[PDB]
């Protein structure tokens, strides 16, 4: 076995196979980083640091000897514990085509806002500046009304023309900045189409992160080393509910600090 | 023989495979919940029950025991008689060609109708819940003026991003609201263009329900079991006229509670 | 797995083994219904309900439409938990032959005699009738001589010879009934003797029903509809006992009203 004691676990596989779907259908969903930035494949639950290639000085321990400390990233292991009922996961082997898997959707969006805030927002505890510290590029605003989203579009598309960087450009937006682009028209045309037309990437729901980003899809820039990827592990059951979670192992890198354009209010 | 009489019928090939034709047609034309359920091949006139796969609490039979109801659907058998001269049933041998098969598409009208409000908007006494019903998603209202109704229908798939469905949306648009959007240009455009643009889906006719209805075609949400598909059957016949029936048996289960958003007014 | 969660059971392959086989052999003793009704084979366990393959009325949905209601029986599962020593289990493996399985015994003969009173005696809360008051024939008493119970056991089988039903006829007995007519001998013989010589059967010894039952064996009279047959699963186990369980999903149809006659006092 390893550290995933599913086989522990009072869970058909039936139940199993319905509940690997729930999560990885809803960790799709909501997920916005992997479609951008470069994924890792995943290294092993041994993989616990990425090398930078820096050095940093450290007092040598004797004279003449000149010592520096190999630099790296730690990874960190996010987990999102949940519990299902052990009546839905019974009733999945009777035929029951709709069994309560609403905590894994609920578990699986959290580990993919996390995920994404964590690329986009950083988390300064893992030791991870995200795409919006890391953007040498000046920060823009979005305008209240609308209408003028395609404004700052082309703004931050400008911005990223003078920093030279090429590639495809793809938009990325907030749940709120998402819904009024999607909810608003102009000229026969909801204003997400305007922003669609402005950028040969696609534009992209992020629920997780705030206000807006721009960024090119080159490739090379953003990295999202893997450890693990996601996994449902077992916890603990009682005779009426299984606690369950979802965890994976990860950090990541900005390597381009001019390859982003983020956006605010 | 099986219970549709149709050895029995006074109703020639030819007339019967012109009955069978406008009665097909008519319930194609006029049918919108199969282009968005899914539609299960027909159990056999034997299948009376579809398992849930549940479970009801019921009074042990003795102590020390646990007994528990197999919970299930029933299917429900809606039939719509309908009679046809005789004259023009000889007439088709003669090699008429405009016999009157306006009962035949009367029924075929009727019987789609039953069925998408059925689907749709629910039938208490066969235990079936509508679309309208199970949607946990919040109910909205759509506007009077035609040009308006993008905007609802744009609400309406914020919610369903909010609810985290993936999967192709189709829009099912009521009698009057597709005369409506279809009746009214915006920029040189019928609003029910708008619509298209809006969905990945389809703008469907849906003359049965009331208002709209937003919903995701992923499958796996909405189920019509079938016991027998539509079929056409023999009662009786006088010297003048012969009266037949369109039959079908079917239930219909939601799973997905958030995977549809109805709109109203 | 599946819900039967054996693996999960702290119970070795020895012992599993001793306990299906006393589970077995106490069923099979204390069982009589299943040597006179038909068994269908196990319809799994998404099977809930049976057709019995009549209509019911139902208040049409819209105008000029029949609507009917297919029936049907539901399956009842009957669960009998037991709790066995840790210490007998263990005790298995070490060559121990006398370990203490009298609460799978108890359990078995209690799932036992709920199957047979719900065959023969009924069980409303299921919409199962029973053997007895599904009965057309008259019911008679058996009177408390045990030498005239032969007397009414011809009665009984002249009730279904009016009857016009024909096939090999069976005596169940109650276990009061069986140890009076076995424990009391005329002529130098038991009275079972006297019953086994009057019909062509066997005197089954039904120890769960009442009085007795003389009915034909010919067959397509008594259904016992099987989703599952029986079988053992694990519930939860302390470090020195385990929580099991007898489990079985059934329903009971009497087809023939007059193929039994049911004997009372």
């Amino acid at each position: 076995m390893n550290n995933l004691y599913r086989d522990l676990a009072p869970v058909t596989e039936a139940a199993w196979a319905e509940i690997e779907l729930e999560a990885a259908r809803t960790f799709k969903r909501h997920i916005a980083g992997r479609r951008v930035v470069d994924v890792s494949d995943p290294g092993g639950p041994v993989t616990a640091a990425v090398s930078t290639g820096r050095l940093i000085d450290v007092k040598a321990p004797t004279n003449g000897v000149i010592a520096h400390l190999r630099a790296s990233k730690p990874l960190v292991r996010l987990r999102v514990p949940f519990t299902l009922s052990r009546n839905e996961i019974d009733d999945v082997e009777r035929g029951s085509k709709d069994s309560d898997w609403e905590p894994v959707k609920e578990a699986a969006k959290k580990l993919a806002f996390v995920e994404d805030r964590t690329i986009f927002e950083g988390y300064s505890a893992a030791s991870i500046e995200g795409i919006r510290s890391a953007s040498s590029n000046p920060a823009l605003t979005l305008p209240e009304d609308p209408r003028e989203i395609p404004d700052v579009i082309s703004q931050a598309l400008s911005e990223l023309r003078l920093a030279g960087v090429d590639g495809p450009y793809s938009v990325l937006l907030s749940a709120d900045v998402y819904t009024k682009v999607s909810e608003t028209s102009d000229h026969g045309y909801p204003i997400r189409e305007h922003l669609n037309r402005l950028v040969d990437g696609d534009i992209i729901w992020a629920p997780a992160i705030d206000g807006a980003f721009v960024l090119t899809t080159r490739g090379g820039d953003f990295d999202l080393q893997l450890g693990t990827d996601v996994a449902i592990g077992y916890a603990s059951h009682d005779t009426d509910t299984v606690r369950l979670y979802l965890q994976e192992t990860l950090t990541f890198l900005c390597y381009t600090a001019e390859a982003s354009v983020a956006l605010s209010h």
